[PDB]
DNA sequence: GGTCTAAACGTCGTA
DNA sequence: CAAATGCTCCTATACGACGTTTAGAC
DNA sequence: TAGGAGCATTT
């Protein structure tokens, strides 16, 4: 059975939490507000989300262009707000949580169904995700945004975040780079790598403490990056063996495992071995079918 | 000077 | 009835993931 | 992915 620290690390990484308000004629206000978590994924991980399902009890999920599990009733969404008031968010999610929480209490007691309600729901959903469209801003000029929560000084809850987080926006690969140098003609890289936008910094550099290894590289985004050999073999390999990767990833992982066995032989300063890696690679991530 | 690891730096396409 | 929500389709860019060059240990 | 918008159906 998943851990709910999972769940909330994995929600933490791909989930979204948002509000729909569309012009409507038989409302008295004129428009028509409703709230909405939910979660995407990839048809291959539908998995994942029954997984989630079964956790919960709730969740509707359904699989076209993509996988999806979604909360959009009242009693669901209650669900929702009951578990992460017990297993928190830790990125800056959570304060999008927060605003979707207001914005639910406010749906909860039909105080929406005011304009000062509907008024107070926008300023929520101005600092909400991508915040009110054109369209909207049109319709309720001098909207004032509500203030959002700077997140910050947050700890890692625990090792089972880290596990759902890094199954949502972890990458493991094998940088191969032509270099004359060697002897072989490439050098041969494990990468262990998680990226995020440039507003969590404090969070990564608490990831890098939590795993005692890693560097920070800045691009707009960011990336913690592991690239030392034997704190891959002596801490992240460790680590996610007893914190389980989820989904298909758990299958790159696994093959990433094994290139790096076959680096920490040396296998790699060979061309049967390059060739080797240079196979697996291939099936690996992106281009695995 | 040769070989290598680590990582700083660069950057594209679809989920 | 209109309020809630079931259900489906649309848009496009934060992402993951792939490549090269540099500092420097041995 | 991430976030979005809105018609159809149920309550």
């Amino acid at each position: 059975n998943i851990s709910p620290w999972t769940i909330t690390g994995f929600a933490d990484a791909d989930s979204s939490f948002m509000l729909t308000v569309s012009k409507d004629s038989k409302r008295n206000t004129g428009w028509s507000v409703r709230p909405r978590f939910r979660i995407g994924l990839h048809n291959k991980d539908v998995t994942i989300l029954k997984s989630i399902r079964e956790y919960l009890g709730a969740g509707i999920i359904t699989s076209d262009i993509d996988a999806r599990i979604r909360f959009e009733s009242l009693k669901e969404l209650e669900v929702v707000i009951n578990h992460f008031d017990k297993y928190p968010l830790i990125t800056q999610k959570r304060a999008d949580y927060l605003l979707f929480k207001k914005a639910f209490y406010l749906i909860k007691n039909k105080e929406h169904l005011t304009e000062e309600g509907l008024n107070q729901i926008l300023t929520l959903k101005a600092s909400l995700n991508l915040g009110l469209s054109e369209e909207l801003k049109e319709a309720f000029p001098n909207t004032i945004p509500a203030e959002r929560l700077l997140v910050t000084g947050q700890e890692i809850p625990d090792s089972n975040w880290v596990a759902g987080f890094t199954a949502g926006e972890g990458s493991f690969y094998i940088r191969i780079a032509k270099n004359s140098t060697l002897k072989t003609g490439y050098q041969v890289q494990s990468v262990f790598q998680i990226t995020q936008d440039t507003r969590d910094i404090e969070l990564m550099k608490n990831l890098i403490s939590y795993l005692n290894c890693g560097n920070i590289r800045i691009r707009t985004c960011v990336d913690l990056v592991v690239t030392n050999l034997n704190d891959i073999k002596e801490k992240i390999i460790p680590f996610f063996n007893k914190n389980h990767i989820i989904g298909v990833k758990l299958q790159d992982y696994r093959d990433w495992c094994k290139v790096v066995t076959l680096i920490d032989n040396k296998e790699h300063l060979t061309s049967e071995g390059l060739e080797k890696i240079q196979k697996i690679k291939e099936g690996m991530n992106r281009g695995r079918s």
